[PDB]
DNA sequence: GGGGGAAGGACTA
DNA sequence: CAGAGTCCTTCCCCC
């Protein structure tokens, strides 16, 4: 099995480049204005010449301001991001019928059928390099490897502009040399949750008796980190299928106020059934962000699909739901739609 | 003692 | 200051 991994650079900054060039060199950063107040929201991306000052995705507005006052602000453009990728992704599935889009600029490819060796695993990804450059002047990163995992991994090393490979022999090296915080999937909470457990590395797994393990950070990805260390990483490229969609929104103020909220929650609703296509969904379920960042939801599924107008209807009970069985203030409420009818 | 569905939360990109 | 989607886990109904 050999792995290609595909990772668009610093994407949204990027592409906001390649259709305003004049953008090259200074640092951009793409955010979303939460309208609260002036230059209220996140940071979604920016390119490296704003990440080298620390400028980065997640981090306030107002900071990235006080840190690169003269760097180019942009509003969030999804939709262009989106056709952008659309394109690239055509791109992609010319070099095999088993691609995996795991989000609008990433993909991995089962090249395994495609390719002999390594040496042209190289070679292939650097065609794919320069076919999307020579195409959509989009520049990429590709993690190749035996496996989804390290193939990003090779990715992360190497971004940006790049091309990494991970022989089986340096699969051994990582697997006893890299932090196991640098591993998909290990978040700060289960980072710590092993640190306490004095792993640091991937191999570090492999001691620790099972229902240590399976104990602090669950079945599920005890397991997983141990296949990965043990070296048996299956895991196949299968086509992924959107099983969701939806939209959140920020409001301009906390309220508890069922109908100061209603307006936000529909216009979340207009925008989610815009984005279904022709998918009809037979769950609904809203979801609310209180005033201390926390995440509180009530969803409901239908034994039929569910209409505009009843999506209207029910994700107003399930707000009041919310309202009833939560005291908090909410500060972002949104919806979300799951189980399309086949 | 699990399958399946609801609500939480981890991580993601 | 703090802006989409998948999977895993827990608690509960039910066979
Ligand atoms: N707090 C955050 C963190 C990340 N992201 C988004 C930013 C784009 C996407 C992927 O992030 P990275 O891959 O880390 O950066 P990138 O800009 O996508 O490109 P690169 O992979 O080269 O860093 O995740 C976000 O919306 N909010
Ligand atoms: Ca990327
Ligand atoms: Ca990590
Ligand atoms: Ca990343």
């Amino acid at each position: 099995m050999i792995v290609l991994f595909v990772d668009f650079d610093y994407f949204y900054a990027q592409v906001e480049e390649v259709l305003n060039p004049s953008l090259k060199g200074k640092p951009v950063v793409v955010c979303v204005f939460s309208g609260r107040f002036e230059d209220s929201g996140a940071v979604a991306t920016a390119n490296y010449e704003a990440r080298k000052f620390g400028v980065k995705a997640g981090i306030p507005i107002v900071e990235a301001k006080k840190i690169l006052p003269n760097a180019v602000y942009l509003p969030m453009r999804k939709e262009v991001y989106q056709q952008v990728s659309s394109r690239i992704m055509n791109l992609l599935r010319e070099y095999s019928e088993k691609i995996e889009i795991a989000s609008i600029d990433e993909a991995y490819l089962d090249i395994s059928d495609k390719v002999r060796d390594y040496r042209e695993a190289y070679n292939l990804g650097l065609e794919i390099k320069n076919k999307i450059l020579e195409k959509e002047k989009i520049t990429v990163t590709v993690g190749i490897s035996k496996n989804k995992v390290f193939a990003k991994i090779a990715a992360d090393m190497a971004k940006p502009n790049g091309i990494k490979v991970i022989d089986d022999e340096e699969v051994k090296r990582l697997i006893r040399e890299l932090d196991i915080a640098d591993v998909p999937g290990i978040g700060n909470i289960t980072a710590e949750k092993l640190k306490k457990l004095g792993i640091n590395k991937l191999v570090d797994t492999l001691s620790i008796e099972f229902d240590k393990l399976k104990g602090m950070i669950g079945e599920a990805k005890a397991k997983y980190l141990i296949s990965l260390a043990r070296d048996e990483y299956n895991e196949p490229i299968r086509t992924r299928v959107r099983k969701s969609i939806g939209r959140i929104v920020t409001m301009k103020r906390n309220s508890r106020n069922l109908e100061e909220i209603k307006p936000y929650l529909f216009r979340a609703i207009e925008e989610s059934y815009y984005k279904l296509d022709k998918r009809i969904p037979k769950a609904i379920h809203v979801v609310a962000v209180t005033e201390d960042l926390d995440i509180v939801s009530r969803g409901r599924t239908f034994p039929h699909g569910i209409s505009k107008e009843t999506a209207y209807s029910e994700s107003v009970k399930l707000l009041q739901k919310i309202l009833e069985e939560d005291e908090r203030k909410i500060r972002r409420i949104g919806v979300r739609f799951s189980k399309f009818i086949e």
